[PDB]
């Protein structure tokens, strides 16, 4: 069967927990462990296709060695998460762009950038400031709400989408 490993990563407090447990579980957490790295599969059909999503929900101290490179590389395609309600996450998107793009050794690695906490009304980073953003680095950009489910499916499926495009070349 078709498998895709997806990695969700971003700074912490993004929501990048509760997206993953919105996909996995249907359910929203108000709160969860920051500190806990965990693995969910689930069977989808995407345009016709069944698969099976690898999701890593990404946590942990920040350190830099060679086990962990090496699981990072191994992920098909990423999702940058920012939570809207906080600049210095969307700041943050850079790094972790970077990242990936070093341990995959390609410019070419299929990523979808997510704008989590949209039902937020405290917003600091602007719709527009986003899309730009995206449009520069090539990638699809979905807002999304883990906690009214809003985008979340749009945002998993539109990187499997972007990981066949990948694949086609
Ligand atoms: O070997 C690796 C390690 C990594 C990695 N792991 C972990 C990282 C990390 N943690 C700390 C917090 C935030 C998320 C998790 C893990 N809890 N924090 C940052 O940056 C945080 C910032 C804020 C404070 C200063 N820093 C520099 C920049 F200002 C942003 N970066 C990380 C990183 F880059 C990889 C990430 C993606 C792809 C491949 C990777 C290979
Ligand atoms: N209002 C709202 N709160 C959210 C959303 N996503 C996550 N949260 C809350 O933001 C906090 C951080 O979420 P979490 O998934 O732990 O972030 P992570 O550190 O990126 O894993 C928790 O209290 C979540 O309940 C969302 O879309 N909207
Ligand atoms: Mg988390």
């Amino acid at each position: 069967m078709t498998e895709y490993k997806l990695v969700v990563v971003g700074a912490d407090g993004v929501g990048k927990s509760a997206l993953t447990i919105q996909l996995i579980q249907n359910h929203f957490v108000d709160e969860y462990d920051p500190t806990i790295e965990d693995s969910y599969r689930k069977q989808v059909v995407i345009d016709g296709e069944t698969s099976l999503l690898d999701i890593l929900d990404t946590a942990g101290q920040e350190e830099y060695s060679a086990m962990r490179d090496q699981y990072m590389r191994t992920g098909e395609g990423f999702l940058l998460v920012f939570a809207i309600n906080n600049t210095k996450s969307f700041e943050d998107i850079h790094h972790y762009r970077e990242q990936i793009k070093r341990v995959k050794d390609s410019e070419d690695v299929p990523m979808v950038l997510v704008g989590n906490k949209s039902d937020l009304p405290s917003r600091t980073v602007d719709t527009k400031q986003a899309q730009d953003l995206a449009r520069s680095y090539g990638i699809p950009f979905i807002e999304t709400s883990a906690k009214t489910r809003q985008g979340v499916d749009d945002a998993f499926y539109t990187l499997v989408r972007e990981i066949r495009k990948h694949k086609e070349k």
